């Protein structure tokens, strides 16, 4: 199935770790209403856009974003906007591989038996949260008092090295046959273990809450929080993150596929299985269990205190109250690691492809230098408090929605609305309904543009008053990354005409 | 002929700002004894070596250290060590241009009469230091109490922009005939002004000290601190800095010289001319006056609190007591600005020369991108406390004594001492005395290698115990710059 490779990179850490965080910190229910609208009016059509843009420029030997933007709009300002097609995946990879290494480190701990346990006599939210919170915080090195320096354990650093070595050895060697035999075993195993864990979580009855309260917290909307654009832009950004949109990823992969081929039905199918994997499996396992085990206030606080910490704290609590949970926990975090592994090798693909097709580097050299830029930068994420969340906000939330609007104007307003409508439907098994045409030309592009404006007039004053230097150094570091990548595209521009 | 071009290279901010700080920071006399030894055993021989390597490499179209090292020694490790010939000039330029902008800002202050004045009815050495300390600290934004974030004035930021604009213009359009007409008037005027100031300083007496006490501070040796390797490595590092050695700068300028011109006489004349402007002019004005005005305790404390601050505090105190001092303060800081301008366009030369010969960028593009890296990186030294001092130590002190040793190993142990001796003395008006053949081949490398080791086993443990996050981020940043420049050299080969 060709829809499984389109969802093998879509289903990853965003489904089981980022979604519970994004939903619980933004309210739940108040977050789900725009999250559904973003999937219909924004997420689905942009999937059709990036596959159409990619195979269009890919038919002329262009797999990189600046080369395709300039092919769709001949202007040096288009190649500058194409740098986000390299900057966003690079910044996300700086922490994504690190979060991926957390799942491998937890899998090794569960296999060997090092698991967190609830206290003997607690039966109150903060006391039973402490063993599971300290299990994660002492691994990633969270101190007390909001001190800016993290002290991760030596085991966590070594597991990060091993995770980098696994990503590099696959990007160089390629997809192996044993990996293909392991992938066809992990896809049912993940979507069978997920079935049991939805049943297990549903009958959770604790003195601190019920799973029914977690589903009540997640599916009852608060309409006064719909006036908050930070809730809206967190929802439209999570849609882009989970669908692998707003990066430079999908446009690079359609460059390697063929024209006169279906990008409509298969593009709609992988976008649905992915939402089935995180709304049902990623959303009704982690969130209701956190509300049942720790209550609402503590579940929201854990979600606000990190970008991926909720699932790492909630799932071991489930497995501590389940017969054989230590074994199932090994399966959970090892399969979650494989989900992140197939995504991280995909996130780092546009950067490696740029060093190949534009700077004429070999596979071995393009991979190893890309890994050097990720490993070196990851030390900010590993050792600076809130540095990981900052990269996740500007690349994984704000960056994807700005770069998603940019794609929707270059391809649908400058390249031609009717001209782009033909590129989407070519070879389609089914046809895109006519109502999406007016949505892609007048509704969605004139909605993301308004959201970023109504958001920036309210939160940018709060952002520029940031007091933590660990945050400003991260903002300074990622600006240097965008300038560094702009310099690389310049070296490619003075090489094509040289 | 070309001696004045080497003197516009050498004579700069290291002569009048850094040398007073480096000497007063380690004591003086205890600093000058290894300083004179470093000029004879290290500075002079490595001046001839960099000029000889540049010619031999420039004759084949190479002007940067990664390509010239690989030409003399065909190894992967040669191009990696050649990155320092790009990294040290880049790191130094990150803060050198900013220090250059200070002299321009003070020149504008003194032109319009915004001068610091000592308080009346007070001879307290802390009360008279206070307004001169505040004049600099309010400009560069030093807070009270070791806070990590600097807050320099808006005027200091705008003047930095203009200093960047002046460097970019001259680097693109070249040295105009109007400013070449200016250099022949400015550098003589600076020498005449400095000879006047040392006469003025020598006639200083205060209720807190005299200038004769200052000369006793700088020239009376202390033999207990002669066993401190940090003092030895600061004197050797200063010799490299003031003579423009230990960079890839002299090698790039030598890459345009014919292989049959004179190196020995012209290089020895420029080095000695530079030292006269440093110990006789720069060192004899700032330090004796700081001791006379503020005392020895404060002169050492100011030298340790910053990397270039002492000259900016001491000199306006001199001008506050001299008739016509505000006008003389204008000419001093303006000719000090021009002395830094001709030096900073030479510092950014290896980076520009690497973006053209390799990577095949135009002159307009190589200057603007080099100016972008420097301008971006300068915000660390502008806003993070002790970041400027950290870059100045690892590049301007430790890096130069390491890269100078590296140039010496590859040219006299790998390329061949008999071939290098033939290449230095080729076309020379006079010949190098035979005693330097054994200094270059045996004495100098055995001296620099030992000095680096004994320094590293007495100070690396204290370096790893840093308590300021602002210095670890600077160390993290400059490691990133070296990896970045190693990536560009890699892109040069596979082009
Ligand atoms: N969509 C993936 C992340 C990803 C983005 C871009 C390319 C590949 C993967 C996730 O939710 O985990
Ligand atoms: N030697 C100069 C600095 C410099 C170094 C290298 C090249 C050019 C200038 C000084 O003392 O100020
Ligand atoms: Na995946
Ligand atoms: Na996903
Ligand atoms: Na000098
Ligand atoms: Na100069």
């Amino acid at each position: 199935g060709l829809i499984l490779a389109m969802a093998g990179n879509a289903v990853g850490l965003g489904n089981f770790l980022r979604f519970p965080v994004q939903a619980a910190e933004n309210g739940g229910g108040a977050f789900m209403i725009p999250y559904i609208i973003a999937f219909l009016l924004v997420g689905i059509p942009l999937m059709w856009i990036e596959w159409a843009m990619g195979r269009y420029g890919g038919a002329q030997g262009h797999g990189t974003t600046p080369a395709i933007f300039y092919l769709l709009w001949r202007n040096r300002f288009a190649k500058i906007l194409g740098v986000f097609g390299l900057w966003i995946p690079l910044v996300v990879a700086i922490y994504y591989v690190y979060i991926e290494s957390w799942t491998l480190g937890f899998a090794i701990k569960f296999l060997v038996g090092l698991v967190p346990e609830p206290p003997p006599n607690a039966t109150d939210p903060d006391s039973i949260l402490r063993p599971f919170k300290e299990f994660l915080y002492s691994y990633i090195g969270v101190p007390k008092g909001d001190e800016p320096i993290l002290k991760p354990s030596l085991f966590a650093y070594i597991v990060f090295l091993i995770t980098m070595f696994i990503n590099v050895s696959i990007l160089i060697r390629g997809i192996s046959k044993g990996i293909e035999r392991f992938a066809k075993i992990a896809m049912p195993t993940l979507f069978i273990l997920a079935v049991f864990l939805v049943i297990r979580v549903f009958l959770l009855e604790t003195p601190n809450g019920t799973a029914a309260d977690g589903l009540n917290f997640l599916w009852t909307p608060d309409f006064e929080k719909l006036k908050d654009p930070g809730v809206w832009i967190a929802a439209v950004g999570q849609i882009f993150f989970t669908l692998s949109l707003g990066f430079g990823a999908i446009i690079t992969y359609a460059s390697y596929v063929r024209k006169d081929q279906d990008i409509v039905l298969s593009g709609l199918t992988a976008a649905t299985l992915n939402e089935k994997a995180e709304v049902i499996l990623g959303g009704s396992i982690s969130i209701p269990a956190a509300v049942a085990f720790f209550g609402v206030a503590n579940a929201v606080a854990i979600a606000k205190a990190g970008a991926f910490n909720l699932g790492f704290i909630t799932l071991p609590a489930i497995f501590s109250q389940t017969a054989g949970g230590t074994f199932l926990g090994f399966l959970w975090f090892f399969l979650l690691f494989f989900a992140g592994l197939t995504s991280s090798i995909a996130i780092m693909q546009p950067m490696i492809a740029f060093l190949e097709d534009e700077l004429k580097l070999s596979r071995k050299h393009a991979v190893l230098w890309t890994a050097a830029i990720v490993f070196f930068s990851a030390h900010l994420v590993m050792f600076l408090n809130k540095s990981l969340d900052e990269m996740d906000f500007w690349a994984g939330t704000i960056g994807v929605v700005f770069f998603g609007l940019t794609e929707l104007i270059i391809f649908f307003w400058i390249f031609g609305a009717d001209k782009a409508w033909e590129e989407i439907n070519r070879g389609g098994i089914i046809k895109v309904p006519r109502i999406y045409y007016y949505v892609m030309r007048y509704i969605t592009p004139a909605f993301l543009a308004v959201l970023l404006v109504v958001w920036a007039r309210e939160y940018i004053p709060k952002i520029m008053e940031e007091t933590h230097w660990t945050v400003w150094i991260t903002r300074f570091y990622i600006i240097g990354l965008f300038l560094f990548l702009t310099f690389l595209v310049f070296l490619a521009e003075r090489r094509r005409n040289h």
